[PDB]
DNA sequence: ACGGTTACGGT
């Protein structure tokens, strides 16, 4: 395997990736995470600036995926990767949603047969440094 | 059934 930018990325494939942390939101059933590289992909939502009501605060266009954890990736995450943390996700399945937008999913493998994972990425690692660097863009 | 639909809500 090799790791992608989110730029890179396509529906119905399997991929890794580094990614900031830019929202987070629990639920009884599962942990959804929105990540960025800060690079583009015409699959991903364009987020608005001028939205009434949002704590949001960017990157504006299309410039992060959500990512639906389930089961052990949820119950791991939800209480540890928080908005701001860097990670890095291997081997994660891609998909589109109702309305045609690219979307990440970790789904329950309690079998091992897919070695997904994520974790958090201390801030330093200059794994990082691109992702960095691109934000200064956009900042 | 292996699920949850919409870019907020801030649980």
């Amino acid at each position: 395997d090799s790791f992608s930018l989110l730029s890179q990325i396509t529906p119905h494939q399997r991929c890794s990736f580094y990614a900031q942390v830019i929202k987070t939101w629990y639920s009884d059933k599962n942990f959804t995470l929105y990540v960025t590289d800060y690079t583009e992909n015409e699959l991903f939502f364009p987020m608005s600036p001028y939205t009434s009501s949002s704590r949001w605060r960017g990157p504006f266009g299309r410039f992060s995926i959500r990512c639906i954890l389930w089961d052990e990736h949820d119950f791991y995450c939800r209480n540890y990767i928080k908005e701001g943390d860097y990670v890095v996700m291997k081997n994660v399945r891609t998909k589109i949603d109702h309305l045609g937008y690219l979307e990440c999913i970790l789904h329950g493998d309690s079998a091992k047969r897919y070695n997904m994972s994520i974790e958090k990425v201390d801030s330093e690692e200059p794994e990082l440094n691109e992702i960095k660097s691109r934000k200064r863009l956009y900042v």
